């Protein structure tokens, strides 16, 4: 993978083109880094491997954990840079304290620079922080790009990757404005283009970095069945995602879950940039870690992100509850993996009744029709729990017992076994009703359903070791000159934690910004 400049010269090759800043990828991080470089007058090229910008960032809800900024001040939030620092220190400990500090301390500058652009505006949207710890916001402190009329961004609207409910069925944007990740990437692209210093390319693939005397000076890029050599005078920012789509790297690293279960765009994030970085001496960390979530198994073997659980319960292959089904998706996923004994917890079984007329009582992204799950056998239905356990192969006495015990907890209003519905996260998706506890509803109105739940992800979070300025470090702690990484190309400062909504995009955006500031020196 690693190409030596002297070797290229020897073969008779030279630079196709030159820029100051070369950005690989086009999620929130990449485009934030692109904008930061180009807005202060550095010639910038962005390389997107696929025909659509945005990757998983486009799929996202575009909730962003950038605390203590002018956006939260407009909402009057009771929060601060120091309050957010306390929450991270309480969850993560002293491991990566310097990167924790740079994350919360730089959020305000990133947000102010971006909002100065007429294509970008954010607003606070309530979504709770995920753990009980000092500095938690029960309402959350995360911000979101405003809905975007695609007419405002010209030809860029047709180049944004569409939402999951359209993108895995050969479809483009559904009716209405661009929202969530579509609005984030549409606005960032329009900002990057407005600088007049950036080129935005699709179907341009990083293959290898180019090194001269141990310094990264550019990269080899495929585009139009041809090879190009792009020089980067100040540096290369690699924000091209993780290993989530590469089954071989995940099996080698011991990453739980599976490439086919990842909610990454199929084929996009195959660890190309992590590989390219290792090839020039970059150290790696946390490769067995990912941003986990439970997934509803699909007829085609893929998964759907299961979030905002509103009802049902979940059993292992023994027909027993083992977790709080309302847990934030990353803690849910880690509890599946911790409980899994040669396959008792992957798959798990979501059990629910006809309270939502056949629907599974959660948000599934994307949302496959019950009838297609039932025809494929991913879901099974029956008139009794007895017959449901027979069709699923679950122990019938244990499932019946599990459901009667859960139903007693819903009648009483407290789940003494797993404490479901006693957290602001659990309550956020459960509108207070006539029940003693809105997160606990009895499973008793037939027909009954079991859906197979697997260990999905929203990307992996392991990869190249970086400093507080996004510089890729070798095993000895020294910087690889000219090379930066951010987002899921870099090992997350968050370790084994998913602190709150928007940490993936927030960390990606801050370290892409800091990498561009470092290149501008
Ligand atoms: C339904 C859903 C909702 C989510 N909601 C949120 C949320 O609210 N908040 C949040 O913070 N996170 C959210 N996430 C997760 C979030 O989208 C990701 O964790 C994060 O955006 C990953 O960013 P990245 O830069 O690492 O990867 P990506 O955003 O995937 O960027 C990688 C890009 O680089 C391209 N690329 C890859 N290899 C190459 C190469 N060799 N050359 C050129 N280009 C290449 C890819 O095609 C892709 O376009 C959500 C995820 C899902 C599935
Ligand atoms: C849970 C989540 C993902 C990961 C992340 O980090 C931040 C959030 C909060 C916003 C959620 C989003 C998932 C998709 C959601 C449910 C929508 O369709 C509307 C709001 C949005």
């Amino acid at each position: 993978m690693g190409s030596s400049s002297h070797h290229h010269h020897h073969h008779g090759s030279d630079w196709t083109s030159e820029c100051d800043v070369l950005v690989v990828g086009s999620g929130g991080g990449a485009l934030t880094g692109a904008y930061t470089a180009a807005a202060q007058g550095l010639t910038t090229i962005v390389l997107e491997k696929t025909d659509r910008f945005g990757g998983t960032s486009a799929y996202s809800g575009a909730s962003i954990w950038l605390p203590g900024t002018q956006v939260q001040e407009r909402a009057g939030l009771p929060d601060s840079t120091e309050n957010a620092r306390t929450y991270l220190r309480a969850l993560l400990g002293d491991a990566e304290s310097e990167r924790q500090d740079a994350y919360v301390e730089t959020a305000p500058a990133v947000v102010a620079l971006l909002e100065q652009n007429p294509n970008i505006e954010f607003e606070f949207r309530a979504f709770p922080d995920y753990y009980k710890a000092e500095g938690r916001m029960d309402t959350g402190r995360s911000i979101n790009p405003l809905d975007l009329d695609p007419a405002d961004i010209g030809d860029l609207a047709g180049k944004v990757r569409p939402e999951l409910d359209q993108d895995r069925t050969g479809q483009d944007h559904a009716p209405g404005p661009m929202i969530g990740g579509r609005a984030l990437i549409g606005r960032l692209l329009a900002a990057v283009q407005s600088t007049g210093k950036a080129e935005l390319r699709t179907e341009s693939v990083l293959t290898s970095l180019i090194v001269e005397d141990g310094r990264v000076v550019g990269a080899e890029v495929e585009s139009g069945g041809e090879t190009q050599r792009i020089k980067a005078n100040r540096g290369v920012l690699m924000a091209a995602g993780g290993i989530e789509g590469n089954a071989e790297m995940r099996e080698q690293a011991g990453t739980p879950g599976k490439a086919i279960w990842s909610m990454g765009p199929f084929g996009a994030n195959t660890g190309d940039a992590i590989s390219a970085g290792i090839a020039v001496g970059g150290a790696t960390a946390l490769l067995d870690q990912a941003w986990f979530c439970p997934g509803v198994e699909q007829p085609d073997g893929s998964a759907a992100f299961m979030v905002g659980v509103r009802g049902g319960l979940v059993v292992d292959s023994a027909g027993e509850r083992y977790l709080n089904e309302s847990l934030p998706y990353d803690q849910f996923g880690r509890a599946m993996d911790a409980h899994d004994d040669n396959g008792s917890a992957v798959p798990s079984f979501m059990i629910f009744d006809s309270r939502e007329g056949g629907g599974l009582p959660a948000i599934c992204i994307p949302n496959t029709a019950p009838a297609k799950h039932l025809e494929a056998g991913t879901w099974v239905g029956a008139d009794t729990l007895e017959e449901l356990a027979a069709k699923t192969g679950l122990p019938a006495d244990a499932l019946r017992s599990t459901v009667e015990k859960f139903n007693d907890a819903a009648k009483l209003g407290v789940d003494e076994e797993f404490h479901r519905g006693e957290d602001p996260y659990d309550a956020f998706f459960c509108p207070p009703n006539g029940g003693a506890n809105a997160a606990l509803t009895a499973i008793e109105n037939g027909p009954f359903y079991a859906a197979r739940i697997v260990l999905s992800d929203l990307g992996t979070k392991g990869g190249l070791v970086t400093d507080v300025n996004g510089r890729v470090l070798r095993a000895d702690g020294s910087a690889i000159d000219g090379l930066y990484a951010a987002g899921n190309t870099s090992a997350s400062l968050s370790g084994r934690f998913y602190p709150g909504p928007g940490v993936p995009l927030g960390t990606a955006m801050v370290f892409s910004y800091r990498a561009a500031q470092d290149m501008a020196k």
